[PDB]
C-alpha cells in the first residue's frame, strides 16, 4: 500500500502545494501500480 502525502490546505504556501503535487505525482504512480 502506497502512502498518500498530506494535502496542505489554504493555510499553506503554494510552494508547499508544489511539494505536495510532486509527492502526489509519485503517489499516483505507485497507485497505478497498486
Amino acid at each position: 500500500p502506497p502512502k498518500k502525502p498530506k494535502k496542505p490546505g489554504d493555510n499553506a504556501t503554494p510552494e508547499k502545494l508544489a511539494a505536495y503535487e510532486k509527492e502526489l505525482a509519485a503517489y499516483e504512480k505507485e497507485l497505478a501500480a497498486y
